[PDB]
This record gives structure tokens, sequence and C-alpha cells, in this order.
């Protein structure tokens, strides 16, 4: 279509002229128009083929989650709250203007719940939501006990050296190595049942009351509420010495509520996994969002019978390639105990499920497929002991961090043995780092039971709010978080972990689509999803986001880690990814060849390409396992990209012609007050950044059929932004153009960027020219002057005369473009715009002509041209030239 959608706001959207001007009556209530009530909202759309695919969600909604019986999550049916997420199609039905009707409705049902997921369910704990205000020192955790305390006990580490090999510790050098964390500091835990608070701990390593439940409700909730209270009022506002209170950052992240208490955690997540929308011929895929952890998502067969209801596919059904086996082993061992034999301990790991939870980058389709990308969600066993049992109230996690004396290859650093069954990182003095080695016998790791436990013990499962897995507050942590534990030797290499900041992403061809969908409907027992075209990859926070970090040496830990983040998060710990896109690179390649494809993401401090083989659709590969996966390319930010607040991500667009990527920012998505109940005052305005491809691309010619370096991408803050306008839409009309629409007050005003040498900067009088339109859909025409249309001056009829044109024929004249180019002279308006000139024969005698004038978009207007079948009438001139021959 030759027009942009907007969306105007939660239930509109209007589609525009690439002039920045409204089809008249294109404007559509499009909640009202797919037969929903005022509690539901766009969530996210898509245009696939011709029509309109729209994912809609309500704020009504209410799921509940009942231990017992066997249909657990469901919706809450008693007043208003039977409300689930639907998608939509919607075709145009009109050639003249745009008339949406509607087509198919697919309703996002609740998951099922096998037996076995239940008996995880049960006692599954789950973090507060990070949020724009939280700390380093606010996701901090106190240190769990040491290897030896929970192994030995009181009996100090001298028995260690002797009696390690029958633990199944045979020189492991590290009873001093954490075991994970206290639940009872901190963020909040909580169960499918329960509700987060709106108060964050400032350091929670003293002040929360992590998931001992009972104890916020009776003692500390009444300490945050009377430290940090709500706005109201008259004002009050006190003093936030512990606590901050971010009921107004949760409101603006999708948590939903009830006066002032949020929604149990079951019904945040369903809210938030209905966030995004992809499309291909076969199906609709549906994703949650950025901010919370995702536990399934939807397969929809675009051929459901209409009043079905869709089933979600769980991503503990769903196994993944993390790269090698091992990548894999890491990350399950490490989400719960196994053999479990005992009685009610079940957890991810003990019942054989996979990774239970990502945070969704977001995800998209080229030619049949989908793309996503993402964070592994941190997930981990906790001892639920209640009586001693060492471990009482702890969560189970440690370093996976690679160690230094490994060969150093991408393969080498990942399948490290270092850290796979338990702990063994912390702090080691022989010019002090925090990793070591790897006589009679290897170095040897195991889960933090001890066996006299054996079966006494309850392991359960618990996921948290961000990519790390361990909130411990020793050193290793900060340098697991940040990318700083580097080996020695070579040209130093940095080293990895396996179960901190991992992100992921892939490829799914229809068939994965197929057994998904399958997995979601099973009878009885989980059936399993193999998508085999993914990867996963150790993605730090830029170290940069932080000060003062203590080395070559008391340490710092995230409870002292000082923030300087840029991007809008006061922390500088957890990772966080935005704004997944794929497109269709305009680039031709070899002609034996199918068209290359890629896909961008942002993360903190940098953007992530995405890179494909077409043609058999899959991840890019090169043979020589020791280079890294070349379907993975990190670029950083320079100061200016890591200035914009990624938590003001509005939508990404691609477009063809450009081969490039728009990622909008609209500041007036930032929440109401701050996290000590201030008003917030820079909510004003709005910031574009451009990804451009860069690198050597696949298929160029003979050389490059393959790769051992991987392409890449670069983003680039545009210089298109505001901190004064109101947004209403970016169109990007060209590589060369873009035009902004936003308010000053209430009064849609046109602006237009201008590409110098890659630079965006405003021109106003080309935005004086397109803006004035005398309320036409597009700008005017004036003889006398260089406007958006350039400027044209007809030669005078005598010129038939002096150039002896006359004994020329009007046909013959009509059939020589090079003739009639020579009638008009062209101004352009900017550097290569073209004009030519249309005839039509007036008489025997005598043609007119008429300009054919190229706008921003790099398209041609003349006075027959149409946007959505109705006609610009664009005044554009026409001239008469006369005295041609009959001959
Ligand atoms: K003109």
């Amino acid at each position: 279509a030759n027009t942009f959608l907007v969306k105007e706001d939660s239930k509109n959207v209007t589609a525009y002229t690439p002039f920045a001007t409204p089809i008249t009556d294109s404007k559509s209530d499009l909640v009202s128009l797919a037969q929903l009530d005022s509690s539901y909202q766009i969530a996210d759309q898509t245009i696939h083929n011709t029509n309109l695919f729209v994912l809609f969600k309500s704020r009504d909604v209410k799921v509940k989650y009942e231990s017992s019986g066997s249909n657990n999550i469901s919706f809450d049916s008693t007043s208003q709250g039977e409300k689930p997420s639907y998608v939509v199609e919607f075709t145009n039905s009109t050639n003249i203007g745009i008339k949406w009707t509607m087509v198919k409705k697919y309703q996002l049902d609740v998951p099922n719940v096998s037996s076995d997921m239940n008996q995880v369910l049960k006692n599954l704990i789950l973090e507060q939501p990070l949020t724009k205000y939280t700390l380093n020192s606010s996701l901090a955790k106190e240190k769990g006990k040491t290897q030896r305390e929970v192994h030995l006990g009181s009996g100090q580490a001298n028995q260690w050296t002797s009696q390690r090999n029958q633990h199944d510790l045979n020189n492991n050098p590290s009873p001093n190595a954490s075991t994970g964390f206290k639940l009872t500091t901190g963020n909040a835990y909580r169960k499918l049942s329960e509700s987060w608070p709106i108060y964050e701990p400032i350091d929670g390593t003293k002040q929360g009351k992590g998931k001992d439940s009972s104890g916020w409700s009776s003692t500390e909730e009444n300490e945050a509420k009377n430290d940090a209270p709500s706005v109201s009022g008259g004002s009050s506002s006190g003093t936030f010495n512990k606590y901050l209170n971010t009921k107004q950052a949760l409101e603006s992240i999708g948590i939903l509520f009830d006066d002032q208490t949020p929604r149990n955690v079951i019904t945040q997540l369903y809210y938030a996994s209905t966030s995004k929308l992809a499309v291909t011929n076969n199906h609709i895929v549906v994703m949650g969002n950025s901010f919370l952890p995702s536990m399934w998502y939807w397969v929809v067969e675009r051929s459901a019978q209409e009043n079905a209801s869709n089933k979600p596919t769980w991503f503990a059904n769903t196994n993944l390639d993390w790269g090698e086996d091992k990548q894999k082993q890491f990350v399950e061992n490490q989400l719960g105990y196994k053999e479990t034999t005992s009685t009610n301990s079940h957890n991810f790991h003990s019942k054989s499920f996979t990774q239970p939870a990502y945070l969704i980058s977001g995800i998209d389709s080229v030619n049949d497929q989908i793309i996503f990308s993402g964070f592994k969600a941190g997930s981990v066993g906790y001892d639920s002991s209640s009586s001693s049992s060492s471990t009482k109230d702890q969560a189970l996690a440690w370093s996976t961090t690679t160690s230094l004396d490994s060969k150093t290859g991408y393969k080498d650093l990942v399948t490290n043995d270092t850290g796979l069954n338990g702990p063994i990182n912390g702090s080691f003095s022989i010019q002090d780092t925090f990793s070591f080695v790897v006589t009679t016998g290897p170095i040897k790791t195991a889960y933090p039971v001890k066996k006299d436990q054996k079966s006494t013990v309850k392991i359960n499962s618990l996921i948290n709010a961000t990519p790390l897995n361990s909130y411990g507050d020793e050193g290793i942590g900060v340098f697991d978080a940040l990318g700083l534990n580097y080996n020695f030797k070579s040209n130093q290499e940095r080293l990895p972990s396996r179960t901190d900041q991992i992100f992921v992403y892939g490829i799914v061809s229809p068939n994965e689509l197929r057994s998904a969908k399958s997995s979601a409907d099973s009878t009885g027992s989980d059936t399993k999803v193999n998508w085999s075209n993914t990867q996963s990859r150790y993605l730090p926070v830029p170290y940069n986001y932080s000060e003062g970090i203590i080395d070559a040496d008391s340490v710092t830990t995230f409870s002292g880690l000082k923030s300087i983040a840029p991007d809008g998060f006061a922390n500088s710990i957890a990772n966080f990814s935005v704004g997944l896109k794929a497109g269709i690179d305009p680039n031709p390649v070899m002609s034996g060849k199918k068209a290359n494809y890629g896909a961008v993401v942002l993360t903190r401090g940098g953007v992530v390409r995405l890179n494909f083989n077409p043609g058999n659709d899959s991840l890019l590969s090169t043979t020589d396992n020791n280079i890294a996966p070349i379907s993975f390319s990190f670029t950083p930010f320079t100061a200016a990209e890591s200035a914009v607040d990624l938590t003001t991500f509005k939508e990404v667009t691609y477009n063809q012609e450009s081969g490039l990527w728009s990622y909008i920012f609209d500041s007036s998505l930032k929440p109401s007050h701050d996290g000590k109940q201030t008003p917030v005052t820079d909510n004003m305005g709005f910031s574009v950044i451009t990804v451009s491809r860069t690198g050597i691309e696949l298929n160029q010619d003979q050389a490059t059929t393959t790769l051992d370096v991987a392409p890449s991408a670069l983003a680039v803050q545009s210089g298109i932004q505001s901190t004064t306008q109101t947004l209403t839409g970016v169109l990007p009309l060209s590589e060369e153009f873009s035009a902004v629409i936003a308010k000053d007050s209430d009064q849609n005003k046109i602006d237009i960027y201008k590409n110098n040498n890659g630079l965006f900067e405003i021109d106003t009088q080309l935005s004086n020219s397109v803006a004035t339109n005398n309320g036409g859909l597009a700008p005017s025409y004036t003889e006398n002057r260089v406007d958006a249309w350039g400027k044209v001056e007809f030669a005078d009829n005598s010129v038939l005369q002096a150039r002896n044109l006359v004994d020329k024929t009007v046909d013959e004249i009509i059939n020589t473009p090079e003739i009639l180019n020579s009638f008009f002279r062209f101004t352009p308006a900017f550097e290569d715009q073209k004009a030519t000139l249309v005839a039509t024969k007036q008489s025997d005698t005598s043609l007119s002509v008429s300009p054919r004038i190229q706008f921003l978009d790099g398209n041609f207007y003349d006075l027959n041209s149409t946007i959505a079948g109705v006609p610009l009438n664009i005044g554009f001139p026409s001239r008469v030239f006369a005295g041609f021959a009959a001959l």
C-alpha cells in the first residue's frame, strides 16, 4: 500500500499519505470494529500480504492459578474478567479510501497444565519485575552458604582436603564458593497466586522480605508504606531511606491493578505474554514483551475454525539448540536438583523440563519463517525446606564462568567443564582473580545438596526478573554481569558465563511451529518440541555503564556497585533487549542464489545483528569451531545512542528500498512519577535511531559463498529528535528524507528532516513547503516558487518556429521525450529531484503538457495521482503548444 499506518492512540489507527496528511475518514476504532469492549487495547500490529493483523489485550483481564484439581490456570469468570487476548485479521474493503472490515478473530486461551507441570507450578516463585528505578543495590541479595557449610557443616575447611572425595568433590579447590543467595531479604518472590508489591528495597541485602510473603504482610510492608508512600492530596510524600515506591513505573510497563494493589502474578504473566505478533502464510505467533518473563507463546494456525480456543506452548516444553549440547546442560543443571526421589521435591529439572522463561525481545517474519530473540530469564532451584537443612530459604545458584587456563577458541571456552554441576568460582589468590586452572583424577563439581539431605530435602523452582541466575552479593557476580572476567597469555580474550546474561535467538520453520501447536494441544502428558535453528550468546551489560570497579585487589559487589547508566535504567547490571525486526536486503546477490535477509535487535549499549543463510533458511555458520558463531554480531553504541532511554521504545519499522531499520522512541511513555514519587518532567519529545548493515555479506561473488566473518550492523542516533514536541509519527519517506508529525500543543505540525551525509537535520523551508497544503492531502503548487515540487518554467510558443519543430507533427513530437524535455526548465528543491512532461494531443495542430515530478519519497506524481484510490489533485499546471503541422 502507498500509505503509512499510525497508531494514534490505544484504539485508533489512521492511514497517512507520504505527504504526512491523513486519508480522510481512514481513522478507525479497531477495538470497536473487532467487537471487543472498551477495556481492550491494541498491543501490536502487522501487515501481511495486504491485510492488517492486530493483537488486542484487556485491562480487565483476571487469571487465577489453583494448585489442586487439574485445569489449574483459568480466567476469573465472576464479575468482568473473562477477557482473553485476541488477534484479528482485517482487510481494506474499498478501492477508494480505507474501510477496514473484520475477517477472522482468534482467541488466545490460557495454557494446559499437565500433572507433571502442576507439581513444579505448586511451588514456583517469581521475582518482582525490574523497573526503570530498580537499583544495582535493589537487586543484590545476601550470599548463601559456602560449598563446605552445606556438605560438612560445623567443621571447618581442614576436614575439606580429604572429605571432598566422598561427596563427589574431587580436587575441587573452592570450599568457599557460594551456593547461591538468601530468599529472606530482597526483591520479593511470589507464587502464581500471590501479588507482587509496589515497593522495591533500596538495599535488598537488608531491606526486603524476599519470598517470606507472611513476613512481608504482617511486619515489613508497614515500614515500606510509611517510608515511601504513594503521592496521595495536599502533597504528603516522605523520605525513601529504605524503599522506592514504583507503582507508576509498574503501571507503565503493563502491570495491572485493583486500586493500589497489583493483580496476581499469573495474571501479570498472561497480560505481558500477549504483547507481540508475527504472521506467516499459515500461522499467527504471539509472544511476550521485554519487561516481564514469558513462560509461554502461542502458535495459531490460520486455518483455525472461528470459536476455537488457541493454546500456548510452554517454553519448558520447547528445547532449543544452545549452540553446543554442553551449553544446554549448564542451564539445565542449574534449574534445580536431580534424582529428587524425595517426596514434594519438584522443580523444572527434576521433572525433565528445559529453560522455562525468556525476556523476549520481539518477533518477526521473513518468507514463512519466524524470527525471535531474547534473554534467558534466570531460573534456579531453591530450598523450601521448613523443618535444619543448611540451605533453608536459599536459592541455589553459582557462577559458571570459564576457568583461566582454558584453550582459547569459542567452542573450547564454551564447553569447558568449569561450574557444570555445581559451585566453583569466588576469589583465588595468586595474582588475584575469580577463575584458576581446569595428579590422579580430573577436577569435579556437584550440586549443593549434601548426600544425608539426599531425600529429606525440598528443592523447588524459581524464575528471576532479569537475565541473572546468581544474585549473590560477592565480587564474581559483578564481573559475570559486566563481562569482566578476562584470561592471560594470548592476546587476552574474555571468559563467558553460561548462566548469566545469555541471549538466545533463532529462526523457526513452519514444521517447527507445527510441533509447538501440537505440544500445546497435547492430551495428558507433556509433549515436546525441538527448535534446531537457534543459538545462545553470553551478552553482558557494558562495564562503562558503571564506575569505580576495584581490580588489582575488600572487593566491588552488587550492593556497592555504582551505576552511571545513561540508557534510562537506574541499574547497570541487567541486560535488556528491544525491538527485534527482520528485513530483506535490497542489494542483490549472484543469480544462482536466493535474496539475503537479516534481523537486528537493540540491547544495552549496542545493536545485535542476526545473520542467516537463506535458501536453506538457517543460521549462518562457518566451519572452524574456533571462531565464534557467525550468526551473531554486536556493535557497541557510541555516547549518542547510549543516551537514548531504551524503556521508551515505541516501534521499529524496516524499509526495503533503503535497507534500513528505524527505531522510534517516544518520551511520553515515561512513567508519571519516580520511585521517590516525584513527577517526571523530561516526558516530552522523541528520538529515532537508524540501523544499517555493515560488513561483507553472503553471496556477492564466488569469494563469499562462505564466510569466516560475521556481518554486522551499526546504529546511529540519526539527528531526528526533540525534547519539546509530542510525537504522532515518523514517516521514513526515503533514505534522504523523513517526515515527523507532532504537536507543540493541539496542532499536528509537519517537519521534514533531510539526511546530510548520514546526519539528519531539520529543513525549515522544505517543512514549510510540505506543510502548506491548504487542507488538501498534498503540498500546494505555485508557479513562481521553488516549492516541494521544485519550479517549472515553460518555453514560450515561439520556440517551435525558432527550433523548426513546426515541420513536425503532434504525434511525432509526442513520441520524442527528448523534444518534450526541451519545452521546460526545471529547478529542483532538493538535489536529484527529477521531473518530466506528460503530453496529450489537443487538436491536429496542438498539444499540452503537464509535469510529472518526484516528491521526497522518490515517487513521481502528476494530475492523475492517487493514494488509496483517492485522487490527490495536486495543482500541477498544464501548458498548450501550438502551430505543429499535419504532414
Ligand atoms: K513550483
